[PDB]
Order: structure tokens, then C-alpha cells, then sequence
């Protein structure tokens, strides 16, 4: 059961949680999926990650208007790469309050990304400071340490068994840690395990580029990353 709306795919994961999927052609790879989330929280909708492009991100917003018809209160992005932050201007055009790791906002301009309007900071134990993430409701935001990038953050949805590590986590069948261009190979394994320890009851781990996996995706990722220390 996958709903198509223009060039995007939406899959219901839980009564109030959908996965959004957008595609971009990468040389040597064909069509590449990127996933984020849509969370209904009573009278509003929360978005995790843009699509690869502004136009794709506008089609997420049109799907929400058509199928949910509740306002989008806020969007949070998980790191400053095109797949997760490439649609930032589409959210600003729609009057949506946008949030990212302070470091994501620092890195976005050089990456040709638009920074979010708001900078998240994190407590010593990795949990977001609520003063920087006001009104996040069931979105629990966690900085596990550097991994895929120095800025990568993760989210869990309270009231569900769902967590999302973005590009930090690979699926359980992966043969690679993927993009090591911006990665911290020394801390990667510990950051993967920190994410699993932050959401220990999550049984559905949403993947960045493939279908949802089990906690075996977290374990598999940490074991591959163990080999680089
Ligand atoms: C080979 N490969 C993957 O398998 C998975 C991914 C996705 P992720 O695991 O990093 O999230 C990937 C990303 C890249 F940027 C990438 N390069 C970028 C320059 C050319 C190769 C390769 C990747
Ligand atoms: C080639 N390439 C990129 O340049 C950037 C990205 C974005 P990021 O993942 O670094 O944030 C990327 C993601 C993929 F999943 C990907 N594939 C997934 C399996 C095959 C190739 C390639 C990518
Ligand atoms: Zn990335
Ligand atoms: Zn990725």
C-alpha cells in the first residue's frame, strides 16, 4: 500500500505517521530514493526531512493539504545534504517554521542549501534542548554524535515503535557505509549504537534510501563501522 502523488510516494507506517519518498538520478546508480516522515499531531502536521528538491518538497505539502487538510506547524531536517535539506525554500515559501542542528545551519550555505530558520542545540546526553525545539509534541530529537556527517540528528515518534536515524543507519542487507566523504569514521560505530540506545523500544527503523527495517539495521551499521576504527 503505497500512495503516489505526482513524483512522490507516501506509505502509512502508523495511524499518525507516513513516510515520504522522493527520487533523484545519480550518475552510476539510476533513481535514488530518499525518505522522510510526516507526523499528524492532533490539529497539525510535522515534517521530518525535505525531498531532494523544492518542487518535490512542494508536492509533499500538496499531498498533506489534499489527504490530511491540516496545517504543517514545523519541519526538522536531519543533516545538511541535498536529500534531506534540498527543499528548505519550499517550506519557507509555505510559511512553515524550520529547524535543524545549529551545525547543519552553519554548513548549509557552502553546500548550496538554505539554512533552517531555527538552530537546535542538544543536552550533554544528546536529547534536544526543548527551548530550541518548542512545540515538537511527539517528535523526540536526539544527537547521537558524528557518523554519516558531523551534524546528523535522529528522531523517534512518541506513541509509536518508530525511530529514524536518517543516513547514519544503513539497512540490514547493506554492503557499504555509503558516503564517507563527510563522515567521522572514528566515532561512526558509537554514534550508530547511541541512536539505538536512545530509542531502545523502537522496532520499526525507517531507512534513508530503502524500506523500513528492523533494529538489525542499527546492529549491521555499527558492525561495519567497527571495522573502520
Ligand atoms: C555507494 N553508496 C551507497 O551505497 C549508499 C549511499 C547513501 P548513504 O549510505 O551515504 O546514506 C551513497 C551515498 C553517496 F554519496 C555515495 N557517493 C557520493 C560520491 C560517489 C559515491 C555513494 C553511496
Ligand atoms: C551518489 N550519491 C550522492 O552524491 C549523494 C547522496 C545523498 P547522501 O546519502 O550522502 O546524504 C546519495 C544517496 C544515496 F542513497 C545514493 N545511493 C544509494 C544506493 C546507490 C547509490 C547515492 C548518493
Ligand atoms: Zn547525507
Ligand atoms: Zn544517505
Amino acid at each position: 500500500g503505497d500512495q503516489r502523488f505526482g513524483d512522490l510516494v507516501f506509505r502509512q507506517l502508523a495511524p499518525n505517521v507516513w513516510q515520504h519518498t522522493s527520487y533523484l538520478d545519480m550518475p552510476g546508480f539510476g533513481a535514488v530514493a530518499s525518505n522522510g516522515l510526516i507526523v499528524r499531531d492532533g490539529g497539525r502536521v510535522l515534517v521530518v526531512d525535505t525531498a531532494w528538491t523544492d518542487d518535490q518538497t512542494a508536492q509533499i505539502l500538496n499531498w498533506i493539504k489534499q489527504e490530511i487538510n491540516l496545517p504543517v506547524a514545523l519541519a526538522v531536517v536531519t543533516h545538511a545534504h541535498q536529500d534531506k535539506m534540498g527543499g528548505m525554500d519550499a517550506l519557507h515559501a509555505a510559511g512553515i517554521a524550520t529547524y535543524a542542528n545549529a551545525l547543519s545551519n552553519q554548513l548549509a550555505p557552502q553546500e548550496g542549501m538554505v539554512a533552517a530558520q531555527h538552530s537546535l542545540t542538544f543536552a550533554a546526553n544528546g536529547w534536544v534542548e526543548p527551548a530550541t525545539a518548542p512545540n515538537f509534541g511527539p517528535l523526540k530529537v536526539f544527537y547521537p554524535g558524528p557518523g554519516h556527517t558531523s551534524d546528523n540528528i535522529t528522531v523517534g515518534i512518541d506513541g509509536t515503535d518508530i525511530a529514524f536515524g536518517g543516513c547514519l543507519i544503513k539497512d540490514s542487507k547493506a554492503k557499504s557505509l555509503g558516503n564517507l566523504g563527510d563522515a567521522d569514521t572514528e566515532h561512526y560505530a558509537a554514534s550508530a549504537r547511541a541512536f539505538g540506545a536512545a530509542f531502545p523500544k523502537a522496532s520499526m527503523i525507517v531507512m534513508s534510501h530503502s524500506a523500513p527495517d528492523s533494529r538489525a539495521a542499527i546492529t549491521h551499521t555499527a558492525r561495519m563501522a567497527d571495522k573502520l576504527r
